[PDB]
């Protein structure tokens, strides 16, 4: 069981997901933010087990009221739920009401949503806590699911550390990590790779992002500003970057 995977965007069909797996097992999953097939090169996904994601409440691109007939018709094993909510004027109460209505029905592994890593009461592992006292019980999950972006692999392992100790008998997935512009990403995912890999409480990681620089820079500035090029697992022609390799 490795627990390596692929943060994949929508823009990403110029790339094959596969290069990115040598068979040796330790990447297992792709994600794309949505509910539908991740676009590639291959019309696959290089052998990796897809994971749905309804990431906002209702999108022209993730419809809710299709969520239910894409887990059904793809044959997702897992789904992940909202993106950031924590952040994004959802309340605790109107996240556990939309997730028991939507996410519920879908008799798979399923994630509760993805929160940043914000110290504000009301944000992150705050909110986190309120939606589950909203939900009190009544969300069927198996996973929380985890964001972080900050400046040293100390601060990173300090979080993670700090979510098992408040969701002790909890099982958490990463969906999204990196360091903000300027740090070195191949030390950091050097570090961080084994001290994940030897949590037992720690599923699945996905790596801030499974793609190239030129497409990033092409299709996302912002996230080109705030965590640079370093943390891209792809070469703009297609193979495995200094963090790509890392995924091995
Ligand atoms: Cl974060």
């Amino acid at each position: 069981s490795g627990k390596r995977g692929l943060a994949w965007p929508w823009y990403n069909s110029p790339l094959d997901p596969g290069v990115l797996n040598n068979g040796d097992g330790e990447v297992v999953a792709i994600y794309d933010w949505e509910t539908y097939a991740p676009p590639t090169s291959t019309g696959g996904t290089g052998g990796l087990g897809f994971i749905g994601m309804q990431g906002t409440m209702d999108s022209d691109s993730s419809p809710v009221a299709q969520l239910a007939t894409r887990q059904a018709q793809q044959g997702w094993a897992t789904v992940f739920s909202l993106n950031e909510p924590d952040i994004n004027g959802i309340t605790p109460a109107e996240a556990a009401s939309w997730y028991i209505e939507w996410v519920n029905p879908l008799a798979i592994k399923k994630a509760l949503p993805a929160v940043t890593s914000s110290t504000t009461s009301g944000q992150g592992l705050s909110w986190l806590s309120e939606m589950i006292s909203a939900c009190a019980g009544a969300c069927y999950f198996d996973y929380i699911n985890l964001h972080w972006y900050g400046t040293s692999f100390a601060e990173f392992q300090a979080y993670i550390e700090q979510a098992h100790n408040q969701f002790p008998s909890y099982t958490i997935v990463i969906s999204e990590f990196a360091l903000t512009n300027g740090g070195n990403q191949v030390a950091f995912f050097e570090s961080a790779f084994p001290f994940l890999d030897g949590l037992s409480y720690v599923l699945l990681y996905f790596p801030f992002v499974a793609t190239s620089p030129a497409l990033l820079q092409a299709n996302d500035p912002g996230a080109v500003t705030t965590v640079g090029t370093g943390s891209c697992l792809y070469t703009n022609a297609g193979g495995p970057s200094s963090v790509g390799n890392l995924m091995y």
